[PDB]
């Protein structure tokens, strides 16, 4: 198996290097690609050193089985033709192709079989916050169909990439020193604040991030489910939190939901109120599961269930999900 | 008018001193009370200095018209008899009496007339997060009855008093210095974290804070409304944030809701997506209004409305609401 990483310089591209090693992904050849800014940089992987090639509209992807791309939708749109020119399967972290009906939109725990059919040899990774939500929703859906979801997100600085993380940390230093906080990558100061806007606004006054949770969830779950989200930036480094109300066609008691979560792939149940055990982003950082807790009945709806969950944006929210798609296809004999 | 402040040492008691001066509350005599820890301390108010008396089970409240108490439910339960012994009206910030049916539970913008009848000469201030929610809910209720509310809160360190605020600030310093964060007043590190537990758990696995939003809202709004809350501690100093989904008996369009908010007492509309204008706790800090924005239709419910709002926990969430109750009674000739 010959593997490409397109966009290796950033937080997610570095996570691909870590995950692919940690999970002993089968690799006979590794090929790193980036923009002219990253061309010529050196990275070591499993005891050997690799030199980044500039992504050009040529034949560099001949012989490459899978290309994991974390270079942004700009690059994916412009170079998808190049990457797939010689039969390479492009697993795209970008939002570029997520609404194309001939592009599968995959979370392996939920709709892994959708990955098997990729007429454009493109598969798209969903948005971070969608991935974490549907991993939690799938075990509930299997009990009784989910009609409606209200979700409030508490989303980390990593959503704005490594520069967003660095801005938050520098604000902590400036504030401790009594200096003015530098504000740049976020629209307002983030330390000691909450910004109830992630991505640009759309015509219905939801942001693009909130509409992704509406549109992508339907595709992934093959569902008429309607998700209304309020997505808020919070002073957390790289794990996202979600407060979720789910309405099902029949009531699900917390004990039935708890039993389903305890058996669900990709989920870690952490729900012991008497021990103050609940998901928190600081402890879900750099961990694989979607961590679920605060499970209770919905006081406002007899058909409602309420819970809280956490996942790492860089792992399950990005690179881990993409590797798990690739592992799923390997496991079904696709290669 | 002779006015007492019971529990003047803490953040809310100091806010009473500021608010009562700023709003030119009519004061002929001021009397400060606290525990033995605060007895003998000096505070200046409108150009004169006052010495704190220890709260004792005696006749110190003879001649006092109103006692604003911010000393915790322990003190209010123990000394309510003393404070009211000579006809003084006790306006209590504590949770002690909030479910006593002969104790009115008042937000002046919503049910001010309930304050006029106080057989025990006690009126209770509601919980911070309830106050901010019902100030926003009242203009929507007047359009169409609210049946159900889902609310996710993003609650500031000030909920844990001045020591909670000081713990957050010290964690910012320790983290900037690369030291271990001291953890004490909160159950876990709060900086770079979110704690989805405020107050102790109850038998239905909601916390006491979440159940206050259920129970107090019904009392204040004279309503069968059912509120299901997830209350989360966030790294913010003293302003609370709430993500709210409201279901009404008929659909309310965002433009109708916007018009109602723009005319509502105690509300400040801040909702211009194209200008990135929305409520944020950093800018609602040390301000009076409940700031409301991100108003949109609920994609999951044709009878749903979604919005976001912010208020200062120490002002409208505590001392300002209590002073406004007292001002309401003065204005109705009660004294």
């Amino acid at each position: 198996m010959k593997i490409a990483i397109v966009g290796v310089s950033g937080a997610v591209g570095q996570e691909f290097l870590r995950v692919l090693s940690q999970r002993d992904f089968p690799i006979d050849g590794l090929y790193l690609f980036g923009s002219s800014r990253s061309a010529g940089s050196v990275y070591s992987f499993k005891g050997k050193e690799y030199v980044v090639r500039e992504l050009k509209d040529n034949d560099d992807f001949k012989g490459i089985d899978i290309a994991f791309c974390s270079a942004g939708g700009d690059t994916s749109i412009a170079f998808a033709d190049t990457i797939t020119r010689h039969g390479t399967l492009m697993i795209d972290n970008s939002s570029a192709f997520r609404m194309q009906e001939d592009v599968p939109l995959v979370v392996p725990e939920v709709n892994g079989d959708d990955a098997l059919v990729h007429p454009r040899n493109i598969i798209s990774n969903p948005n971070c916050t969608t991935i974490q939500m549907v991993v939690a929703l799938k075990p509930i859906e299997d009990l009784s169909h989910i009609r409606r979801v209200h979700v409030a997100t508490y989303q980390a600085a990593s959503g704005a990439g490594a520069l967003g993380m660095a801005e938050l940390v520098q604000q902590v230093e400036e504030l401790a020193r009594g200096e003015k906080p530098t504000v740049d990558k976020f629209a307002y100061q983030l330390m000691y604040n909450l910004i109830p806007q992630i991505d640009v606004f759309t015509d219905n006054d939801y942001t693009k991030e909130e509409m992704k949770m509406y549109r992508e969830t339907k595709r992934i779950m093959h569902s008429d489910v309607m998700v209304s989200a309020t997505c808020v930036r919070v002073p957390v480094m790289r794990a996202h939190s979600e407060a979720i109300w789910v309405e099902t066609e029949r009531p699900i008691a917390p004990e039935e939901a708890r039993a389903a979560f305890a058996k669900a792939p990709g989920v870690l149940l952490c729900d012991e109120p008497s021990e103050k055990q609940y998901p928190m982003p600081l402890f879900g950082t750099e961990q694989d599961p979607v961590i679920v807790g605060r499970i209770r009945q919905d006081l406002a709806n007899p058909n409602g269930l309420v819970f809280w969950c956490v996942s790492d944006q860089i792992r399950k929210g990005a690179a881990l999900n993409a590797v798990q798609i690739a592992e799923y296809l390997i496991a079904k004999g696709h290669f």
